[PDB]
């Protein structure tokens, strides 16, 4: 029932994925001169140091609004692959698998000790 305890809990699985080479392309925001058109697909760009930053910065109140931001991440990719085959798309249906099934039960305790809180 620790309130708190999600947030070094996805400074973990940010660390994880960090460490996971299929991250690579969603370390740091997408380079505008490599997908100049970028910007005319994707209204909010969001990648993984971003989130890092919010999070260390204490700029997110609860770990849905870290799961929101990294949700992005993964829908942007998809709204922005030319193909389902190509390598970078790919690449994040593999990363969002692994983050959703470690962010689940982060999820979980932090809503359950919130109903707990206000019990
Ligand atoms: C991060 N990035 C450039 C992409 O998500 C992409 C998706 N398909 N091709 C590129």
């Amino acid at each position: 029932y620790d309130i708190q305890a999600w947030k070094k809990q996805c400074e973990e699985l940010l660390n994880l994925i960090f460490q996971c080479e299929d991250s690579e392309p969603f370390r740091q925001p997408v380079d505008l001169l490599e997908y100049p058109d970028y910007r005319d697909i994707i209204d909010t760009p969001m990648d993984f140091a971003t989130v890092r930053e919010t999070l260390e910065a204490g700029n997110y109140e609860s770990p849905m609004e870290l799961c929101k931001d990294v949700r992005l991440i993964f829908s942007n990719s998809k709204a922005y692959t030319p193909s389902k085959r190509s390598r970078i798309y790919s690449m994040s249906l593999r990363l969002s698998a692994f983050f959703e099934e470690h962010i689940s039960s982060v999820l979980s305790d932090y809503k359950s000790a919130l109903r707990f809180h206000k019990r």
